[PDB]
């Protein structure tokens, strides 16, 4: 029974969306989340300062300034 710990999940601390905060570069790409989303990010941020990880089973970019490291005391 392997579980393996990949990525960590962010909680989207604000809504995001690549359609007015974005320039428009590639959006099609960059994921849309709202406040309280969770997000799966994988590895660091990149050259840009964005993240990767994956929403409702897209793959896409988000940006770590509306995301926090989710951090809970599991009792349990």
């Amino acid at each position: 029974g392997s579980s393996g710990s990949s990525g960590r999940r962010m909680v989207a601390l604000y809504d995001y969306d690549p359609r007015e905060s974005s320039p428009n570069v590639d959006v099609e790409a960059e994921l849309t989340f709202c406040t309280g989303d969770i997000i799966t990010v994988f590895g660091e941020i990149d050259e840009d300062g964005f993240y990767y990880g994956e929403l409702n089973g897209q793959k896409g970019l988000v940006p770590s300034n509306f995301l926090e490291e989710v951090s809970g005391p599991s009792s349990g």
